[PDB]
């Protein structure tokens, strides 16, 4: 019964997820002064042109859009990483304002919203093995600044009205995740975790520098979902971020000068 409200929010989950407390939780403010290049960081390898979406569903916390990851289609490599890693879903968050959303800030700063790109190591064979392990996911986090349109982000924008509510699924073939991105591929990363619960610690984040512009329309369609189920009292699903938490005995690393 976790959730981003007043009485089963980020301040009450660590009852259930002692974790939530643990030494490599995410996300975390990313001082840039004080992150260090690393001149031996690889660039990243994102290979999306195979991508096979399947299904855009509202689980109640987020919306996630579904990619077939029973094959190397769309995956990750490089950077940071050692290995393949397979894109299983996106999902953002975002806020009730345009001054607060991203669950990572940047000296502090915090976007409108944050797009996650979930990806699994297939050396551990499947999802739920991956997430049990250090190095199980890579999560490429993209900021989400309110201007321009994103062309590319419409097509999500204009199904979203067939999943207002917890439980509520589409079909959502042939979507094309390279729209979402920015032109650089710059990036921070560091070990860190899922942060919804269960909030395991098995994710390498790997943070863009670029943020990408979204217009003030697209991300009120965000707004207008539920966390509710349908015939439920409707609690509009804004504010689903989970605040920084402690560094602890972490360097983020910077892939550029
Ligand atoms: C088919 C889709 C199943 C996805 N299953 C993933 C899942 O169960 N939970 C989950 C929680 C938090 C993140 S985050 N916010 O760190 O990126 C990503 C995934
Ligand atoms: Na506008
Ligand atoms: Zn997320």
């Amino acid at each position: 019964h976790w959730g981003y409200g007043k009485h089963n929010g980020p301040e009450h989950w660590h009852k259930d997820f002692p974790i939530a407390k643990g030494e490599r939780q995410s996300p975390v403010d990313i001082d840039t002064h004080t992150a260090k290049y690393d001149p031996s960081l690889k660039p990243l390898s994102v290979s999306y042109d195979q991508a096979t979406s399947l299904r855009i569903l509202n689980n109640g916390h987020a919306f996630n859009v579904e990619f077939d990851d029973s094959q190397d289609k769309a995956v990750l490599k490089g950077g940071p990483l050692d290995g393949t890693y397979r894109l299983i879903q996106f999902h953002f968050h975002w806020g009730s304002l345009d001054g607060q959303g991203s669950e990572h800030t940047v000296d502090k700063k915090k976007y409108a919203a944050e797009l996650h790109l979930v990806h699994w190591n297939t050396k551990y064979g499947d999802f739920g093995k991956a997430v049990q392990q250090p190095d199980g996911l890579a999560v490429l986090g993209i900021f989400l600044k309110v201007g321009s349109a994103k062309p590319g982000l419409q097509k999500v924008v204009d199904v979203l009205d067939s999943i207002k509510t917890k439980g509520k699924s589409a079909d959502f073939t042939n979507f094309d995740p390279r729209g979402l991105l920015p032109e650089s591929l710059d990036y921070w990363t560091y070990p860190g975790s899922l942060t919804t619960p269960p909030l395991l610690e098995c994710v390498t984040w790997i943070v863009l520098k670029e943020p990408i512009s979204v217009s003030s329309e697209q991300v009120l369609k965000f707004r207008k979902l539920n966390f509710n189920g349908e015939g439920e009292p409707e609690e509009l699903m804004v504010d689903n971020w989970r605040p920084a938490q402690p560094l602890k005995n972490r360097q983020i690393k910077a892939s550029f000068k």
